[PDB]
C-alpha cells in the first residue's frame, strides 16, 4: 504494498495523486501526519499529538528571505538541513510526478500568531548548466488557484534579475505548471509592451525570462511578425488592452515587492 495516499498537515487533510518513497512501513498506514513546520512524517495520531505538544519550530528552518505583511519566504540549504528537504521532497511528491544537497528550496508561507504555514515551495539548482531557475515548484493543492502559485513563479524569475541571468523552469510542467507560466509570462510582457521600440533580447535582459519563452508567448498572443529568419515584435496597444483583462493573463492578486526582498546573488 500500500501507498501513502492522504497526509494531514497542520489543520488540512490531503489526498495523494502520485506515488511517492516513503518506507513501506509509512505507506501502509492509513494516513501519515506531519510537522507543518519541521515536516517530519508520522505513522499514528496519537504520536502526532506527542510532537504537536515538542516540536519548538514555528517557521521554516532557513533564512527568511523576503516579508511583506504575512507573507514571508525562507532560503534553505540542502546541504545545511538534509533531513527537511528530504521530507520537502517526499511531501512534493504526493503531488508531482516529476539527494537534495545540490539544491536551494524557497519556502511560500503566509504567517499568522501561530508561525509561518506553508503554502507552497519551489527548488532549484545552486549552480545551473542549462540554466534552470527552478527544478520543482509546487503550490500545496488547498493553495493552488489563489496566485500561491503564480507568486512562486515572480519570485523565480527576481532572484534570477538580482543574478544577472536569464533562467527557465525544468520540464516538464504539470497541467498547472503550463497554465501558470503562460500567465506570468504574458502579464509581464503586455505590461511592458504597455508602457515602452523594444527587441526580443532586450525583453529578455529586463525580466530574466528566455527568448524562446518570450517569442512563444508572444506567438500565442499573436504579437510577434517573422520576416527573414527573425522574430520581430509587432503590437497594437489596443489589443495589448484587451488581452490583460482577460482572466488568464489578469494582475496576479499577489505581487513581489523588490523593495522587500532581501537577497544576495
Ligand atoms: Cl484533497
Ligand atoms: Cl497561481
Ligand atoms: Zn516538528
Amino acid at each position: 504494498s500500500k501507498y501513502v495516499d492522504k497526509i494531514h498537515i497542520g489543520n488540512y487533510e490531503i489526498d495523494a495523486w502520485y506515488f511517492s518513497p516513503f518506507p513501506e512501513d509509512y505507506g501502509k498506514q492509513p494516513k501519515l501526519w506531519l510537522c507543518e513546520y519541521c515536516l517530519k512524517y508520522m505513522k499514528y495520531e496519537k504520536s502526532y499529538r506527542f510532537h504537536l505538544g515538542q516540536c519548538q519550530w514555528r517557521q521554516p528552518p532557513g533564512k527568511e528571505i523576503y516579508r511583506k505583511s504575512n507573507i514571508s519566504v525562507y532560503e534553505v540549504d540542502g546541504k545545511d538541513h538534509k533531513i527537511y528537504c528530504q521530507n520537502l521532497c517526499l511531501l512534493a511528491k504526493l503531488f508531482l510526478d516529476h539527494d537534495v544537497e545540490p539544491f536551494v528550496f524557497y519556502i511560500l508561507t503566509e504567517v499568522d500568531r501561530q508561525g509561518a504555514h506553508i503554502v507552497g515551495y519551489f527548488s532549484k539548482e545552486k549552480e545551473s548548466p542549462d540554466g534552470n531557475n527552478v527544478a520543482c515548484i509546487l503550490t500545496l493543492p488547498p493553495y493552488q488557484r489563489r496566485g500561491y502559485g503564480k507568486f512562486l513563479i515572480a519570485f523565480s524569475y527576481e532572484l534570477s534579475k538580482l543574478e544577472s541571468t536569464v533562467g527557465s523552469p525544468e520540464k516538464p510542467l504539470s497541467d498547472l505548471g503550463k497554465l501558470s507560466y503562460r500567465s506570468y509570462w504574458s502579464w509581464v510582457l503586455l505590461e511592458i509592451l504597455r508602457d515602452f521600440t523594444l527587441s526580443i533580447k532586450d525583453l529578455s535582459q529586463m525580466t530574466s525570462i528566455t527568448q524562446n519563452d518570450i517569442i512563444s508567448t508572444l506567438q500565442s498572443l499573436n504579437m510577434v511578425k517573422y520576416w527573414k529568419g527573425q522574430h520581430v515584435i509587432c503590437v497594437t496597444p489596443k489589443l495589448v488592452e484587451e488581452h490583460l483583462k482577460s482572466a488568464q493573463y489578469k494582475k496576479p492578486p499577489i505581487t513581489v515587492d523588490s523593495v522587500c526582498l532581501k537577497w544576495a546573488p
